[PDB]
């Protein structure tokens, strides 16, 4: 699983994931499923930001915390948008909203509810992907064109396929907590 992560995700993604774990005192060589899941989430965030026209999205996820909030608070000042209680993943300059992205090993509906709740913000839009082609967005507004979504869903499906080929999928699949 460690090896699969290091083989399947760009080294920038792996470095950020390693860092995010060690900031919580977790060792990526031991909590290897969390390692994969962080990497997957970052990957989808980055894919998603490429999905628009360029300049459509600002990436917030993946930044150190000071930079992330610097971006967030700059956008709130510029655009007048309500400042979130916790860091989201992207800002959409076309729809003028923050977006919270989730990638679930469970079911999109439950994950969406947990997110809606974990953040509970009237403002932030939420878009959840599963590894089996499901997707659940705020007000069924899916933000990107269907081709862009399909590339994301295809990447997640390929990851899941590649893990199951190494017998990693069962354990990974079962590792997400409510
Ligand atoms: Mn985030
Ligand atoms: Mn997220």
């Amino acid at each position: 699983m460690e090896d699969f992560v290091r083989q399947c995700f760009n080294p920038m993604i792996v470095e950020l994931a390693e860092k995010a774990m060690k900031e919580y005192g977790e060792d990526p060589k031991i909590e290897t499923n969390k390692f994969a899941a962080i990497c997957t989430h970052l990957e989808v965030c980055f894919m998603y930001s490429d999905g628009g026209s360029k300049h459509r999205f600002e990436i917030i996820e993946g930044r150190d915390r000071i930079m992330a909030w610097t971006v967030v608070n700059s956008i709130c000042n510029t655009t007048g948008v309500e400042k979130p209680k916790s860091l989201p993943d992207l800002y959409d300059y076309k729809e003028n909203r923050f977006i919270e992205i989730g990638v679930t090993r469970r079911e999109v509906h439950i994950y969406y509810l947990e997110k809606a709740n974990k953040i509970k913000s009237e403002k932030t839009h939420i878009h959840i992907f599963s590894f089996t082609g499901e997707e659940m967005a705020t007000k069924a507004d899916y933000t990107l064109d269907e081709e862009s979504r399909a590339r994301i869903k295809t990447r997640l499906f390929t990851i899941r396929q590649e893990m199951a080929s190494r017998s990693l999928w069962d354990s990974f699949r079962q590792s997400e907590r409510a």
